[PDB]
């Protein structure tokens, strides 16, 4: 019924009719979105994060740790 | 104590200790990892439904309509 439900219990693309892909694309197109958001909002965490580190000088944190995020 | 939670409920930046810091920025690092790694699924999708609808043809909807996935 959802989006994800139909495109998962399908083993041949061919047999879906073109209002079913028409409607699929529309729906992983919104998801898409919504999940490009979220990843954008992560990044902008991750960015002040790192910035407020490297304005109290750096911890004892090499430069490749942080921008490698090992720790 | 999620760092949902410690995050959102923080007024200062600088009030957070670098340990504290440096737990945020493990897991916001890690959720954009799995965030990311979703939309380039839902990509993968819109890309194999467009190229599915793009085989039938049809002029079931036009260049701008796919390109845009205006339904
Ligand atoms: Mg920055
Ligand atoms: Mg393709």
């Amino acid at each position: 019924e959802s989006a994800e439900e139909v495109w998962g219990g399908t083993e041949d693309l061919t047999s879906l009719s073109v209002e079913e892909l028409k409607g699929l694309m529309a729906r992983f197109d919104e998801e898409e979105k919504r999940i490009s958001y979220r990843r954008r909002v992560m990044q902008g965490r991750i960015d002040v994060i790192r910035a407020e580190i490297v304005r109290r000088g750096g911890a004892v944190l090499s430069p490749e740790e942080l921008a490698r995020v090992l720790m």
